[PDB]
């Protein structure tokens, strides 16, 4: 009837075990997996030494594949894998280690700042799914932060303020703060500003959560200087450690989490040491404005 | 008329009593001042109801002028900063004066720039020791939305150099260097610089190097621009809050 | 699964088994009062609670009820006890803690009443205070009030000895507020309040509770006094309160 | 969105719409929908998805939990109809009569709320009565008259009415009567209102046919269609009423499907006399 | 001559003498109008206990002089005692009842005549039993049809307090079955056959048949299937039990209310 | 002159002297140097006038130049503090013992200075207190004052700690007529003053007297403060005092 | 306290306590006297735990030498909470208590007070009554008196439980219940009165022949049971009686043993005997 889970942060994340991620699910196993997302926002498997189809398939029960064009600076030609999933290793065509100055690890960079995926489409993704093929092992932790806690410590002056803001989100606005600022120029359409809420009420619990991402770059119905002070300010209150999971990799980790309830980041990592960590991503299924 | 001091955070802050700052100061006043100045980094007056004139002549005790600078609401500076850091001579003292205190937010912060580097792992303190960054107003208003200027701007914002590890001149103590008008890291890509640079923050802006202070009428708090970082939490604009900031210039160049 | 240990010679206990998070059942609802009637005062430890659980946690026994506020906190006094109906229980959350100074004391005023001598008992059985804000800021330093504020602050009466509704054990009913014995000349009112204040907060009826973040304490203010004790206001602190009303008077 | 009111029947009941009870109160709104209580004394609130927690979470705004929701569904333990002569059914069927809520208690109860969880089609409405304005429709001899009566409540009355007339000495001291005024006055506002109930089966200064005929004749009065309004569910329904100034009762339902209404009481704050 | 008081029932009768004997056409059209009006009004009628039951026995015998006391006066012609046994059953009469219904063949007429009149209080209620079964909807009609109601004294001095009988007094009030819906032998008009001596329905638990009967005497006791009787001196009301219920409403104790009841015994049974 | 110690920080039992007589220059001298070590001296068995008493009371300097005082002296004070120069010593000579209460209690304060944490001490240092008789009879509840009496009672400075002129013990200047530090806000030096009080009075640092018909008892209210218990007021009670004015001011 | 007394010589109802809460030094000697003065004290609403009820009689005296407390188990349940077997060895023991008595008058020194709290009510019959042993002395005859006042009675089991049929005993049995000495006539320790020693365990006057002495001992109970001297305690839930050994008798009238009885006793150890032994 129930999968066994362990709490891991005083707040959110389960660790899951007893489930062969190699192997399809059963409905019910899918239903738990589900609910206990709903619950838990993030998710840890260990030791799931599995392909990028097992990878997918296990993605699968939940939705549907995120249609990945216009998400990456992915130059219209070709990349390092086959399958369906996102790479976010350090690793170009080549195999190995990208240049310290090149233009798709500088994009990469972007992953470092505290963000949700594809909060820049007009339907934001649903969960995403890690697998630590290669542990880079100087640095490069992920981190994740409870956004449901961190809208419920506000005050209720915060809560008023806050309750119908929208952002703009942009793919320029996260690379823009990291000083990559020059697009040319079906970039600049392809990465075209979305609208979306600040904050959000989640489809099952109904939990409300502070929407918050490297992408948005303004509130809309403020100066830019002034959204931008109260973007910092949520972001600074929302990524205290009190509402912080620190992720540390072994080989063959899956970290699942939910984009709708979370934010997460990258740490530092040695960029001449091979990364190799493939994403299943799964569309969302409503916009939130 | 004895100078006491209470220390108010764990690792600096001092609360000064026993000195009226509308009399001027006697040259041993002068000297445990800026000594605790050197020792404590930042330092808080309680009553102290002066003029413009009394407060640039206490100021005056310390150097030369960069009267008294506006920082009233009559946005930058809700950023963590140090003042004049895109100066090529930056800022030894400032000395702030509560004149009208908004009751509606507006704490000023006090960061630790020494113990923040201190608490580093000794990699990183190896990583660190050469780094300069390169200071400029355009790199600050930039984060607020601020990232087009003109052929007249660009020259008058011209961007200046500072070490991201700097030492006191008097007891030698090291540390980070940090302000928001600092944008980029001379020998390193723009983003993994500003990454860095972020972590740095990130790092020294902890709970347990952070001194905050909540404004009283007539509340004078001097800092060394040298040996820390501060902002201002927003505040109600609609309500008058008029501060008022005595300088004193920069003595010695870090680059 | 709810289980106490007593913390001090008279009263106080510390309650696990717990989760204040969650809303309680019937069950717990009455076992957490009836130890409210015995003990006066509980400690839960290490509830990392919102102010919406807090309440929610508080409105099971019953509906709800700055630097003055504070200043007036370092006095010994029962809350709301310048009210016709005062507080029931009060409730404080430790969000973030000074770590100089700040105790709050908690002092057992049934077992204060219990150790006088049988003449004394006899002698202030029909005593009735005058409580108002006007008497705990004037011990403050604020002695004159307007007209308007004479009226907002008209003192109420309550019985200097009061009996609890469920065990009926008398106590003291003190507090910073009371300021005057109804039958007694100004000075001598005072003088034996003023004893009585001594009497009840001896150590032996003392609990000094040393804050831990995320503590919580809820006591109840018809059974005791609190007080917060000194501490650097340049210092973060941050207490989160919840009062439940009284559900009866002392006197009309 | 904040509350709105509006009025339902000539002398009383009000719908609230603007307010999510899935969600805890501020003190504004427990003060706004408690002075609504007072001054409409039944609110009725639509679209209302509550678990049993976040009835009970409302519930406790208003006070304690009387000695968690009280089962007033038409089901068994497993969930399923009851048998129509199974015994838990016919003391159900007490709530088919015109009643206060736990008036047979010595301190009375204050709120009831009641939440429609699966709705029966076929009857079961509840009805409402206006014990204020029944009251004050009385001529001046009648007021004066029963001014300072007092009434016995108990459970072995209202299931007398029933059938179930012959009680063990256990229960005797279980279900012992207690003291209610006739004439009861609301706390806040001081309108009198005729404390009227199922549950009372004496007038302590008459013989039991004299009282008991005066009783009738004072609930005919009060439950005329002028003072009684008339409850048809909706899915998701929450109706609470303030007993201390009304009756309610629910009319007959097809027993043989289900019923699902879940019910949360704040105990009483004050006596209408002293025993 | 026949007067209409009420909406759907209800003849007042002038021309009458009730001390003088009726012809054989006179008790015919008295009769027919019972039949169709349910109740008859009689003004300024001086007439004696012999008198009115003569009037009675024209529509049958007696119900086993002959009236019945329906009096507030003991044995010494003054109003009981407020706690006294008679009047404590007197009081019976303030519930909605039929005329002997726990009888196994339950009364026809009934006759009450006023000799000494209360002032304060003490009306005649009666309600239309073929007007209330009409107003029910088609459903209810169905569902009470073949319904058989158990009738005993207990039941209604149950309702006023009286729940304690011997083994000796369970005989003499043994309950007796009615229908609920009876059928008029004269005009075939269907009507409810309810009485706070009902007590049960027979093929229903006691609570639920209580809660249908109690139900349907809501109905049935509207307004609008109610005329209510101000009484004057020498007045004389009768009515079908077979068609109606009647009851008294409270009436001052302390003043003397002298009211004499002839019944004609039943000539059918409904079971 | 025989001295027993009495309590474990002070206080002097004194027997060899005869106070019907003139004290010898000697005697008037180990009697000045034991006030100033013992800060109270115990006189027993001294059956003496008003002439006598203040005849011996007048080795140590020169006189100082109602209901009311008998209830503040309830209050722990000491002597003349609302005065710019402020009493030396006084002495009270028990003539009519009220055998009910009304013992007279002692307290340390300079055993009190010295047990408090350096980080108050540092805090203490140079701060000045407002004594006036306003602030004393304020606690009484007497707070209404016309402008003839503000003059009157015109509040005077003293220092928070004082320094001995003799042993040069630092010592807490407290007293019930103080009722605000002059450089602290009117509520926070109040607050400051009564954990002062609280810390100082402690049973650690009190000496209790239990009357004796003809007992002498002089005290240094430079090194001290004191108070009377409660008594019954109907009963006779004859204390006499005399005070010797004092020698140097604490501040101005 | 307040006292109302209950019947013509005796009994004493009692208000103004809460016996979930310790007695002051106060009030633990009113309701002592009130003992010395009333014999039997009645209290109602006393919702009681067994160390509660034990915490209240040990204010005056000792303990004496199902429930898992110090209390005596008067009930007629088994371990199981459940009424008894009718034919059961334990229920008809029981059966003892409805035989007039005074509590361990087998014993060397006899109980003083004895506490019953009823938990659970039995709704067919069981009341307690009790009887003035002090009026009944008094009522006697001079002569009666004169020939009765240096009589000893045996008191054991082994004859309370022989008038109920069980007549055989063991060796083991024998020394167990060997007959213990008691005055027939004895003195209160307090105000002095002499009362009728009388109990069921009685079976032999010492110096009388057995027949003889059961005979007088017949016509001592007869008088000292007369409804003169006799008040009937009818149980209501959370009643608290207590009654003084030293001047009374008492039995339990006939109960449906079908139904549950939920009675429950604290025994104070007698501080004197009657003979030296
Ligand atoms: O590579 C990492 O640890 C960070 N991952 C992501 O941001 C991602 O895959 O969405
Ligand atoms: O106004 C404030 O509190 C912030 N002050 C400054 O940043 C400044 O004057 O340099
Ligand atoms: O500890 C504190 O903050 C003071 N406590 C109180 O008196 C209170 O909150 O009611
Ligand atoms: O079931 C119904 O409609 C009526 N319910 C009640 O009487 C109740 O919950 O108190
Ligand atoms: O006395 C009355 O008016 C009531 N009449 C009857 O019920 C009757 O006599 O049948
Ligand atoms: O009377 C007493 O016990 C003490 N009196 C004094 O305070 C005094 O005379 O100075
Ligand atoms: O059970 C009873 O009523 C009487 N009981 C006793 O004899 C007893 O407990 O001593
Ligand atoms: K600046
Ligand atoms: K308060
Ligand atoms: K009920
Ligand atoms: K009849
Ligand atoms: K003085
Ligand atoms: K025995
Ligand atoms: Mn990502
Ligand atoms: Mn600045
Ligand atoms: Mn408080
Ligand atoms: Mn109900
Ligand atoms: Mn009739
Ligand atoms: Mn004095
Ligand atoms: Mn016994």
């Amino acid at each position: 009837m129930t999968i066994a889970i362990r709490q891991l942060q005083t707040h959110f994340v389960g660790q899951v075990s007893g489930l062969d991620l190699r192997k399809p699910l059963t409905p019910g196993e899918a239903r738990e997996v589900e609910s206990a997302m709903d619950k838990y926002a993030v998710l840890v498997f260990h030791d799931q030494d599995i392909t990028d189809e097992q990878q997918m398939a296990f993605a699968l029960n939940f939705g549907q594949r995120e249609d990945a064009r216009g998400g990456t600076v992915t130059k219209e030609k070709d990349y390092r894998l086959q399958s369906g999933l996102n790479d976010v290793s350090n690793l170009g065509k080549d195999g190995k280690p990208l240049a310290k100055d090149s233009r798709t690890h500088l994009f990469n960079l972007g992953n470092c700042l505290w963000h949700s995926d594809s909060s820049f489409r007009p339907i934001p993704a649903k969960f995403s799914l890690l697998s630590a093929r290669v542990v880079n092992p100087t640095g490069g932790n992920t981190e994740f932060a409870d956004m449901r806690a961190a809208y419920d410590a506000l005050d209720d002056e915060t809560k008023a303020e806050i309750e119908d803001l929208v952002c703009e989100h942009s793919l320029m606005y996260s690379r823009g703060s990291l000083g990559f600022t020059e697009y040319t120029d079906e970039e600049k359409q392809m990465f075209k500003p979305v609208l979306q809420r600040l904050v959000r009420t989640h489809p099952v619990h109904r939990r409300k959560s502070l929407y918050l991402s490297s992408h948005a770059g303004k509130i809309a119905s403020m100066s830019v200087p002034e959204g931008r002070l109260l973007l910092r300010d949520l972001n600074e209150h929302a990524t205290q450690p009190e509402f912080v999971y620190v992720h540390k990799w072994k080989l063959h980790d899956l970290v699942m989490w939910d984009n709708r309830q979370t934010m997460h980041r990258v740490r530092r990592y040695d960029q001449s040491q091979p990364r190799d960590m493939r994403r299943a991503t799964v569309a969302g299924t409503e916009p939130t404005v």
